[PDB]
């Protein structure tokens, strides 16, 4: 019915993302100096500080919107990998499953409030 507790449960699972090893290169914006053609490739560079900060800062309305930002971390991995064998393309597929594991039940709860809230 808590329309609100969301909020605590990305921050507990962002906690836990921060944890992985497999997060370990998203959890700061890209290096250009370390990767001098991201911007060609990548229009939205996006990572977990961001989307923590985004969070803390109050500038999510919904878990939806951080499922999208957290996603973009994803995608621009996929998009940026010279091959589907690459070590950190690799690290964000399971960083993804587990993401993805872990915000079902935050969604779901999150969007069942909000049908009770306006019924
Ligand atoms: C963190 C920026 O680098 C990547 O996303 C990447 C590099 N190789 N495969 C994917």
């Amino acid at each position: 019915y808590d329309i609100q507790a969301w909020k605590k449960q990305c921050e507990e699972l962002l906690n836990l993302i921060f944890q992985c090893e497999d997060s370990e290169p998203f959890r700061q914006p890209v290096d250009l100096l370390e990767y001098p053609d991201y911007r060609d490739i990548i229009d939205t560079p996006m990572d977990f500080a961001t989307v923590r900060e985004t969070l803390e800062a109050g500038n999510y309305e919904s878990p939806m919107e951080l499922c999208k930002d957290v996603r973009l971390i994803f995608s621009n991995s996929k998009a940026y990998t010279p091959s589907k064998r690459s070590r950190i393309y690799s690290m964000s597929l399971r960083l993804s499953a587990f993401f993805e594991e872990h915000i079902s039940s935050v969604l779901s709860d999150y969007k069942s409030a909000l049908r009770f809230h306006k019924r």
